[PDB]
């Protein structure tokens, strides 16, 4: 897999952002997790967390799967990285996301997202609190 640019648009929710990707705006749905909707328990707080990581953020990259890249709602589906640091990942090892939408082709990063979802759940972590 390889990272590529992107530049934050405008954070979203735990779950997306809008990014400007090869110079277009597009939504991107992070892939292999699942945060709590806006008015479900933790989902302000997922959002929180992603808005920091992504807007504090000297870098943004987007790293697509070997599978589909978009989705059926035309959403691009990417890995995440602010920093170097994968936003999908800090997501779950904050247990602020469970592993979720894990489908064939695109599921490189599962194992490592499910270590972090073990850690947060034996840590009690937020939604596994
Ligand atoms: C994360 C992800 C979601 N989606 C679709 C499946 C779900 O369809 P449905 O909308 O029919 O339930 C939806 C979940 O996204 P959200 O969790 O953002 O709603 O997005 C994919 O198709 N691929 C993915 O990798
Ligand atoms: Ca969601």
């Amino acid at each position: 897999l390889h990272k590529e640019p992107a530049t934050l648009i405008k954070a979203i929710d735990g779950d997306t952002e809008k990014l400007m990707y090869k110079g277009q705006p597009m939504t991107f749905r992070r892939l292999l997790v699942d945060t709590p909707e806006f008015n479900e328990k933790y989902g302000p707080e997922a959002s929180a967390f992603t808005k920091k990581m992504v807007e504090n953020a000297k870098k943004i990259e987007v790293e697509f799967d070997k599978g589909q890249r978009t989705d059926k709602y035309g959403r691009g589906l990417a890995y995440i990285y602010a920093d170097g640091k994968m936003v999908n990942e800090a997501l779950v090892r904050q247990g602020l996301a469970k592993v979720a939408y894990v489908y064939k082709g695109n599921n490189t990063h599962e194992q490592l997202l499910r270590k972090a979802e073990a850690q947060a759940k034996k840590e009690k972590l937020n939604i596994w609190s």
